């Protein structure tokens, strides 16, 4: 594994919310993808150019305290501050006694944990989180990967009703991953595909006996993610997905998985 | 992979309610269980005999858009209306790029799209939903099956502490086809017995490490199954199952499987 | 497994309107005191019921007959004052002479009462009438410590909000814990600078075992599971905080801290 390095800037936006970016001006919600190999290291050279205190904390990977992104180990930043935060990862393998070290590979995330109150619930409602993806050697790579996260009610940080929609063409290997954030419990539903409940969103082969599902229940800060072949058996189309909570599917926590043909139209629109 | 074909009707019943049927004045609720195998195709010419929009939305399988059920993909039915809906299956097996294909097996259910709401809130909660299986190859099949449907706070959308039971006899092979609808999470339970949590609910053997099991959490459109050797290690008796949400308990949200002795006698109460 | 084991559990009153389970009277605890089997023990409990109210000892996951079910339905709980022998029973997993392979007992499992209030324990549960319980499968890593946090309502383990509990260990040593929930609540646990794996026994079986490796997990009303984990391993001696990840959960104290010391016994920096 590698040593990398990369910018991160917490910016407030122009509509009350906050956001991370890999540089001033460009703060997204979602944050930013950051994507590792077991092994890797990522030292995050950390900017917060807000007036509140912010920090950084993330989830599954290996960090020492000095990285907790809390106020209990003196690791938040201070309004216009500076910070260089370590996320390291490792492979998995046989301890010595013959137990097996899990490895860090997964689906995680990270999120501020002090704007508002010392768990970061104001940070978190206003969109301080972002995904993390760590590789295994040897996992499959997709063409395409998109983010989801149930925030309370919206997606993304945004209105009711308003996606986010996600394209692609029948035929690809597209990467979804997972993210919920909040105060509510929440079911993750897509039309027309499925997944393997299990580390990667897939089956090992043959002797997995991971449930398949299309639905999955979701809390704050659990995160899991999966590949699906787009159109797979079931062909192009603007296939729905959304919480299936009724009363927020209702209230409009729905988005489109827009697969498009090979020629590039869609089937009634 | 047989083609095969079933007659459903959407229809109001008792107490404002509404159920599919295989007949006209049979509805049930739920729905009348749909079983098949990997690779079958399902072709349900479905009758909407009521004075509103009805639809057929399935979980899992594989449908072309014409088939999600759905007002966005005209998919619905018009009332007094006629529409034929197609499932189709799939066996898991190797794809080109290396990967393993998952396999269309496992406990799924299906439901209304459009009575009430664009998201059928109101159908779901009238009745309009029932269970699938899809069976692989070699699964292992049972003496009988009962489906458990946690609707808000309904079971089977009987009145509070009113069933469902059901009869079994003791090293009777019972499945269970669980899941859940509407706006509330729930944790099912079953006193005396246990399975695995994974795609048959039955480990498949020394080596599965999945979590044996017996209280899980659900939320809305979550289905899952298992089996179980009715009363294997605690004998007959009457054998609560219910929500372990204690409100829900307290509120009515219980049943009994009743496991006789081979000669049909059961224990006290 | 397997060997016939008996003890004496007491339910008693306790100070501001709770109830515990005790091995002795005036001892008891909540949560109640562990139970841990080995697959094929049984074990026998002799229970007295030294409340003014009826209350049951009702198991999760392990072998009972309905004369040990803890309820209403199954004439099974205990009068005020009175005495009740429970009989729990375990197995190691087999082939059965149907093909399939049965489950074997082995788990992270509960007991509470299941008759003060309602006839769903909630009262009993509300008022801190659980316990953990462990079965082991033979050649099961055991640990160098086990702790039980119970998410129960609002509460972890009964005590008032921002009130920890809070687990020692040393860098290295083998910790395990026992996360069960209880009560009207979802939540979700979180543990800072750990992970687990979703399965039996939160931790893989080797390098093919998929199942999915995490930090935080939704919980519901009587779930329970556990895992172990090697304090420090990887992120070294600190100050690790747990807790339901329920933003407002959080923010109202449902939190507590995993201190985990260095070698040479101290926490930098505090
Ligand atoms: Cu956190
Ligand atoms: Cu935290
Ligand atoms: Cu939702
Ligand atoms: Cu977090
Ligand atoms: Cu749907
Ligand atoms: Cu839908
Ligand atoms: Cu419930
Ligand atoms: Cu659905
Ligand atoms: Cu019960
Ligand atoms: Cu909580
Ligand atoms: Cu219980």
């Amino acid at each position: 594994g590698e040593v990398r390095r990369i910018k991160l800037y917490a910016e407030r936006l122009a509509d009350g919310q906050m956001g991370y970016g890999l540089e001033k001006g460009r703060a997204t919600i979602p944050g930013p993808l950051i994507e590792l190999n077991e092994g890797d290291t990522l030292h995050i050279e950390f900017e917060n150019t807000m007036d509140v205190r912010a920090s950084l904390h993330v989830h599954g990977l290996d960090y020492e305290v000095s990285s907790d992104g809390t106020t209990l180990n003196k690791s938040d930043v201070e309004p216009g501050g500076t910070r260089t935060y370590t996320w390291r990862t490792h492979a998995p393998g046989r301890r010595s006694d013959g137990t097996w070290r899990a490895g860090s590979a997964g689906y995680w995330h990270y999120h501020d944990h002090v704007v508002g109150t010392e768990h970061g619930t104001g940070g978190i409602r206003k969109g301080l989180y972002g995904p993390v993806i760590v590789r295994r050697k040897g996992d499959v790579l997709p063409d395409a990967t998109h983010t989801i996260v149930f925030n309370d009610m919206l997606i993304n940080n945004r209105p009711a009703h308003s996606g986010p929609n996600f394209e692609a063409t029948v035929g690809d290997r597209v990467e979804f991953v997972m993210i919920t954030h909040g105060e509510y419990y929440h079911t993750f539903h897509m039309h027309g595909h499925r997944w393997a409940d299990n580390r990667t969103g897939m089956l090992t082969g043959p002797d997995d006996p991971s449930q398949v599902v299309d639905n999955k229940i979701v809390g704050p800060a659990d995160s899991f993610g999966f590949q699906v072949i787009a159109g797979e058996g079931v062909g192009a189309g603007a296939w729905m997905y959304h919480c299936h909570v009724q009363s927020h599917s209702d209230m409009g926590m729905v988005g489109l998985f827009l697969v498009k043909k090979t020629d590039g139209t869609i089937p009634g629109y």
